[PDB]
């Protein structure tokens, strides 16, 4: 905590508050919600990024180096969103994506609140667990209200393999319909935002447990590489995906061990800063896999900074399987469980639906790279520092004004 | 007044307070009772006003936003139920239409109408915007400011012009210009309209549209006006309130998804004397404008979500949204008005529009209330006329472009790069929502004088002489996102001051 | 005015308070006591641009797209930086341009005491003088306290040409040295910040007083040609620059007709906004001209948003023969006279000398484009409107604080 | 203690008053006569505080400032006058060196000082800056955080890092890495080093440049310490503070006006096991840094200006500025250490260097103190290290680079690109002025820490594994300076707005 007494008093107080579901716009008003309710040390765990977060911020300014070349006239009466991922039906392009201690926004249902979110309305939505859920994998599938949901399990691979080989029987034995194998976190990312709050809180053998070595971790081996996925494949049915890729190198590397896919990702810039946005490495992707006909032989997902419809309507254009989202969803679910679960997924597919039908198309598979202008996707600046002296002596022109009372 | 059959059994303050549920929606409007049930999905104002308000006596909300022929011309017949038999409960009769408006608002806002300015002190567009959004009622501010979703677009329709900048000539005798052109096969006195919006009632309660007509073609120059099919206004009271017969007149067209209704209204227009129709196709769904919502939801713990309706509630009849390339050529058989495809925002189908010969298209999209991210119109602008070109297709077509025009030097922009004429809608709105007709009026002196003066520093004396030579666009690609601010740098970092006085 | 009678009182007592000349570092220091101190009108007048301001703050900033590629180990102890300008030899690289007015801000001397800061120091500066110079060409070229001081006179052709001829006679006979004619303002620029003075402060016989019109005047001939010009080079001997070039084409018509110079200038962004920086329009324009030898045949000068001897500098490098100034003059005689005249020509003069050290170069001719760094000259940049909900929401990382007390 | 003569006639505190004009400047420093007249023109500190307390006892200002040699190294022994007699009057004799510290700054700083957080709270090297603007005196922030003219290149040294991208591998085994390196010649435990800085006193009074030296060697992780030829310690203290044998000091030099006391330094810092030198050329003239001179101008109506000195102000013996190539050349046949050129701004300079076989150079433009507009030396480094290559220069001289490098991703990005090191300076200074030697140390494990944690990240296990296929170089030259913002339009728009919670 550094949860004052007064602390909580506001906050249960705030949440007394909290406006109707039916009231929430969009994805930022769950943001807003929770960054006011949640504990600092919740708000702080969800909503930091590594270091700088440039990267965290960058995942999702790098979709506005994109703009649209819409199609007038076309009968856009009727449309639909549904596509497949990883072998099955989805109602939507999108899908929650795994999250680590759901419990410190929601203490009583934490993961199984988002399983049942994502499966209690007409529409479904697909739900990754992270190994490090607050929740057992088998209580959070089970609250799965719907047969027809799909659940897909994220996997940390541990140093001790073997408590690996049989967490992944146990998942696949209960039903998830796939792995994702997260590879972008042998080493803890330096999230400052915690470290901050631990400290205004207020070491006995030595060996790897100092500097660097504090950020690795037996839980998530450092030595992950290629040939572990390789095993991986003998080991399991399930489709496998890499998730954590950052450069189009490594989803060539995937094709080529044959495993079903990857997430562009860099973890919501929680790890490496300066990791380039995946909406952008997606563009330098798909063209170069095409250039090799691994056109379909790796479905490509990507995360990171996805906010709007029309976030997630540049990726699918580009050539993107699904599109995951993860902060969003843990705000929603903090403030209103399971039904803002619900609502979250509302509000994603009406704003598909809706500039889908103003992007000209009708489904999923029409939205190609030419409903794109990419001519700018490379306009990534930094400007050159303010000239200080002379911008704070100028005057700017000013707005006529109302006759005095 | 509608065309009412006042002979029919008469109904009771009773049966009508009944009816207030989604699915049985009765309404009274000026002492008479109507089924609205079948109608509010379509209703253009969204179903959720006639929802709850449904049961009641509605006239203070629907009679000062409408257009006199809106019962008429869309309401079923068999469902104007009747008479009103008296009146309705006083807390069953629906107040003015304010969404948030607080009492102390509304005295605050007409003190400060008091003191509006002199016209005469207005210098720019942007001061009707300011005085406007001082002004007017939060819904109506909202309504008319407010963009698509995170309003990008609404704000790079503007921004784009500034990546456009001029070289001008020098020494060159300007001591006369001149900025009339021709528009759709007409003189028109300058190179820029006033464009379609709907609800001009909003900001002007006794005149809305008609007192745009006036100031469009009251003074010395007068500028084509386009009408929407969605006017607080009627067309025939529009067109009749047109103070001259040399002013132009443009109906915008909104084609609904029972073709009979827009056949006999686009017959209806071209009989007013409309010189075109404008086709908008940039709405086939309604643009999500948040400012608006979040209004409407001030009002109206850990979760209720049940029935709530999907992208369908965007759809309405109103605005067919099957509308295809095939309707618009058949529309050019049925009448001798020149067509304009408006909202085109992609260079692919001002060929498409070429290739079944209308007269032009708009480059727009819809001032930024529509898909958020289509691109500037004045870029499109850009790569499209080259390309017009390259195929002589150019002047086969006239290219016009809207949205984010607030100077002279905007307008300029367009011409330089071959658009037949500049749209505006805020401006106008907002200087009619001020000032009325003579808003508008000023408001066309002030542009029309700022193309004039910067056409002289331009070094031309016509709008034909304004071409792509007279422009620097090396750098109307740069459309750039930064890379995110160093937060702590940054605030940790002190920038030099200004030196200072001595102490007192 | 406009100005109360508090408006008076506080004025009178700033300007008591103004810190001794000796503390003035800069040339923005000057315009910050001088937006302090002037009454609202000369304010107004002085410092306002046409329109939006966009060209007056851009001459500015498109210095700073232009970075330095300085030479080291080069014996800097001796640098010189005198030059030639218009056929005479200056002390200077820079000189203090045209300004009507000056009476507005200093009401006892105007003109006279820039003649004076001119002349009176060690370092002697051209002084352009306008037509509509608040003080008689002849009591300001009077006021010249040394003979070795150039003074150019800046000419408007009158409508009625006899005026003109016989004002061009007069300054000829007066000493000036050269005409300069300002092509940039046919018609006035709106200057909406004298506009919305005037209005707070609150017509008989039509034809030429309604519109466009009212910024139209007898005194500057909006019909002036190239032809004209032509003209007044049979009329007078002495040299010709054709001030307000904002083309590269003007500039190549300019020694077509065999002027003497040109003033890369949009007069300080007062005329036609969204003319480029001149800065800019020189890096184009000399090398064309050298691309036809037209390289010794006109003396190219610039102004515009000079502020720092690196301004300067960089103009020199791309080949400017001079560097003007206007508002910064203008605000050292208005709030220090003669002496603040003189002290912003030290000012100027050592950040030119010593940035000229750094750079590694020793006079004015050594200053050459290969000590420039032009690859982000044509970043001039308008990014994508701001994500207002996302950037409002996010909260960035917080500095460790100090313990409490 | 200086070796003064304390054989000589003994003089009055009424003959020293006297002199107490720029012409005719006499001091006295603890007990001893010096005539400083001829010498304030070349002090490295500037004229003006010699002169305006010119006459008096200096002790309190000097004293705390200054290495234990200058006297002694400097001043001509004739211009040594002789023992005081006595004392001065107490209006005679200056306070502590404190432009502009009110009695209350003092008050707050002191607190402020004793609420410093615990050193194991320090997370990154930000703090250490904010700490430190917070409790020095004004003096020493404006003296260490100021950059030249507008502090453009400063920023921009910083800036440009975030102009480079990463393309890090994945699945690559990472349990393991290294960041130690080699740099001329020697092996160094990180690729980072602690560049040189002149008054380290004034935030480390009691310490200055020694405790620098022992946070450098003291722990288990020890980093290159590079001495300024201007320190506030000697270099013989500096030298014997270091706690290792094994870690690293360097000489930055200066060479004097008068080459003698520059050979005489040279062969006694070689004497004493520097491992290196580094030779400053990026300051032949004094970069004016303005939050000094504002500092110290706001305690010193129309006009007084007479006889203020030009550009040469700027000029001092020190700092000879006609240094040029072949004294480099000279140099390298006067010693066997390995010669560094730091502060080269361009490629042309860095293949000179080759040319003449020096040991490498420092891509450095002086932390942006120097010349305004001097590009991002990281900019550079990516520029020249590919045209090395393209003559295999590469590998016949070490470059290093440094301004603005505040994280370890920087310092990654240098490296990538063939950096054989990263300099480091405010940082350092801020460290060691809020928690000495042990601050120094805790800034070398935070970006030791930031290093290795990052490479892992990256995919790589060592120093010789960092290559520019790391990198994302697209877009290291959108260096872009924005059209001037659109006032009006921005101010009168209204932007979205969150939801809220509802009414208490
Ligand atoms: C008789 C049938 C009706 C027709 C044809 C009609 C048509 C329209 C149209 C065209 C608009 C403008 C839409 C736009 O902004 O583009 C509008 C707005 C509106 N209408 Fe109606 N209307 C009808 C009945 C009603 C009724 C019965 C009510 C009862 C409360 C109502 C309340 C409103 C309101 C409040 C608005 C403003 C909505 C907003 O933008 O916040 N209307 N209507
Ligand atoms: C005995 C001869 C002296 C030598 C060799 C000497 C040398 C230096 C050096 C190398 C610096 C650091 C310059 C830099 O920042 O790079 C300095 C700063 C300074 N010295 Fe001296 N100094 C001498 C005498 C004096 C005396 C007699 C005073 C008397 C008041 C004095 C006052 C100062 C002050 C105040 C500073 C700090 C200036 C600032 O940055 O604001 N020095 N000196
Ligand atoms: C609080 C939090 C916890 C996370 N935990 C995990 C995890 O345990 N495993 C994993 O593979 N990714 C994890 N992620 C990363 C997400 O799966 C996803 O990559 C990221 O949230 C996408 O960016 P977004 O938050 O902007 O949508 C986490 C992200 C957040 C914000
Ligand atoms: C309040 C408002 C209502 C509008 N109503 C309509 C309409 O009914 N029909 C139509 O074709 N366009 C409509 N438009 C779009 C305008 O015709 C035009 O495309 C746009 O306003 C140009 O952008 P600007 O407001 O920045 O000048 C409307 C715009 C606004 C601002
Ligand atoms: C208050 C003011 C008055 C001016 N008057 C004239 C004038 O009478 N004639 C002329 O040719 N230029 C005139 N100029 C323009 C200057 O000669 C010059 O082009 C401009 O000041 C350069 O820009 P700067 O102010 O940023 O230095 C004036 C500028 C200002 C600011
Ligand atoms: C307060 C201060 C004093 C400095 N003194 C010297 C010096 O005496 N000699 C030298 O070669 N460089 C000197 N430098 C420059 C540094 O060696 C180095 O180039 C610079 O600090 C790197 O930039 P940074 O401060 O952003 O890390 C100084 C820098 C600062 C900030």
């Amino acid at each position: 905590p550094g949860e004052t007494k007064e602390d909580i008093a506001r906050k249960e107080q705030l949440k007394s508050l909290l406006p109707p579901l039916d009231n929430i716009i969009n994805l930022y008003d769950f943001e807003y919600l929770a960054s006011q309710t949640l504990t600092k040390q919740a708000w702080a765990y969800y909503s930091s990024g590594a270091n700088d977060e440039v990267t965290h911020r960058e995942n999702h300014n790098a979709y506005h180096r994109i703009f649209f070349k819409p199609k007038i006239l076309v009968d856009v009466r009727k449309v639909d969103i549904s596509t497949d991922m990883l072998g099955s039906h989805v109602d939507v392009p999108f899908y929650v994506s795994a999250t680590a201690l759901c419990k410190l926004g929601n203490p009583l249902e934490g993961e199984k609140d988002v399983a049942r979110g994502c499966g209690q309305g007409v529409t479904k939505v697909p739900q990754m667990i992270s190994t490090l859920a607050s929740c057992s994998p088998e209580e959070i599938i089970e609250a799965a209200p719907s047969d027809k949901q799909i659940q897909w399990y994220q996997l940390y691979v541990n140093s001790d393999r073997k408590i690996t080989d049989d967490l992944v029987k146990n998942v696949e034995k209960l039903g998830v319909k796939a792995l994702f194998v997260t590879v972008d976190a042998p080493s803890l990312g330096q999230r400052e935002k915690d470290m901050k709050l631990k400290f205004s809180n207020t070491k006995t053998n030595v060996e790897e447990s100092q500097g660097a070595s504090r950020a690795l971790s037996k839980f998530i081996d450092p030595s992950l590489t290629w040939k572990d996925i390789e095993e991986l494949k003998k080991k399991t049915k399930l489709p496998i995906v890499i998730k954590g890729v950052q450069r189009t190198e490594d989803v060539i590397k995937a094709a080529e061990i044959g495993v079903s896919g990857v997430v562009l990702s860099n973890h919501g810039g929680r790890q490496l800063d300066f990791s380039r946005a995946p909406i952008e490495v997606l563009a330098e992707t798909m063209p170069i896999l095409e250039q090799r006909n691994l056109k379909d032989k790796l479905e490509v997902f990507v995360d990171g900074g996805v906010r709007r419809g029309t976030d997630v309507l540049k990726a699918l254009c580009l050539g993107a399987k699904g599109v995951g989202l993860g902060r969003p969803f843990l705000y929603a679910n903090s403030c209103y469980g399971r039904n803002g679960v619900e609502k979250a997924i509302e509000i994603l597919r009406d704003e598909i639906e809706m500039s889908m039908r103003l992007l000209g198309v009708t489904s999923i598979a029409e939205l190609k790279p030419d409903l794109l202008d990419l001519s700018t996707l490379k306009a990534r600046t930094v400007g050159v520092p303010n000239d200080v002296l002379y911008n704070e002596v100028y005057e700017g022109p000013t707005l006529t004004e109302f006759e005095d009372a």
